[PDB]
This record gives structure tokens, sequence and C-alpha cells, in this order.
């Protein structure tokens, strides 16, 4: 990497809200994720698995930004702003689905949430 630092694949994960073990969202988020900074700031791009299932996501209490929605490969991405990236933050997400799962009409349309977990530097400022 050169002529464009402040960016790379940082470690990160998520967990079931109200618990401490990922139980659902963990099956739709690949890893690791790509974090990025800008002298006194930083964000992170998350990979979205199957858009037809996940309608969007939010971290720290704000919506996400469409950075790269690939419909051909069914993979979207979104950038999130958060204080550094070494712990976890209360994020949220929306979902929307409507189809028969193997002969079973499955309806889904609400605003669920999940615990985010970033893993990278911490201070690095003397
Ligand atoms: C598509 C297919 C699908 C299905 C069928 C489902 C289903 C479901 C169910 C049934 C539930 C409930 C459970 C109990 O009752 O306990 C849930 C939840 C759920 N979910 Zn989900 N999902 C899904 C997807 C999904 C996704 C994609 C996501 C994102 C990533 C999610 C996220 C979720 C969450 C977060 C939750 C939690 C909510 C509660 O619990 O409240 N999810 N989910």
């Amino acid at each position: 990497s050169a002529n464009a630092a402040d960016s790379g694949t940082l470690n990160y994960e998520v967990y079931k809200y109200n618990t401490n073990d990922t139980s659902i969202a963990n099956d739709y988020f690949n890893k690791p994720a790509k974090y990025i900074k800008k002298n006194g700031k930083l964000y992170v791009q998350i990979t979205v698995n199957h858009s037809h299932w996940i309608t969007g996501m939010s971290i720290e209490g704000h919506k996400e930004n469409i950075i790269s929605k690939n419909t051909a490969k069914d993979e979207r991405t979104s950038e999130f702003e958060v204080s550094k990236l070494n712990g976890k933050i209360d994020g949220k997400i929306d979902v929307y689905i409507d189809e028969k799962v193997n002969g079973k009409p499955f309806k889904y349309d609400h605003h669920y949430n999940i615990t985010y977990k970033f893993n990278g530097p911490t201070d690095v400022a003397g």
C-alpha cells in the first residue's frame, strides 16, 4: 500500500443484540472488513450478503452510504463512521423479504438491530 494509506482490511465482527454471541447477522457479513481513517477520523466498509434479504444497515444511530451495490454478484457495501475501531457499538439495520421459502410464503419487513465489533488500533497519537 502506498500513496493512499489510512485504509486496509481491519478485524471486526457482530453479535446478537441483548446477547454476546452472533446468532443471525453473522450469517450475512463476510470478514474481515475494510477500515479507513483521515488524520483525526475513520470509517469502515461492510460487505452485504444477499441484498434481497438485508434492506440496509446503520451504526451509531445513522443510516449507511451506498458505496458499491453489486446486483450481478448479489453483494453490496456501505461505509460507516465510528469513534476509532477497537470494541463494539450499538448499530441497527432494516430488512425486507417476500417470497415462498421452498413452498413456504415467508414475510419480512421491520427494523431489527445488532451489536457491531471492530478490532484495530486504538490511539496512535503520542
Ligand atoms: C432472509 C431470511 C431470513 C429469515 C427467514 C429470518 C428470520 C428471522 C426470524 C424468524 C427471526 C426471529 C427469531 C425468533 O423468533 O427468535 C429473525 C430475527 C432476526 N433477524 Zn432474521 N431472518 C432472515 C434474515 C436476516 C438477515 C439477512 C438479517 C440481517 C443480516 C437478519 C437479522 C435478524 C435480526 C437482527 C434478528 C433479531 C430480531 C429479534 O430477535 O427481535 N435476519 N430473523
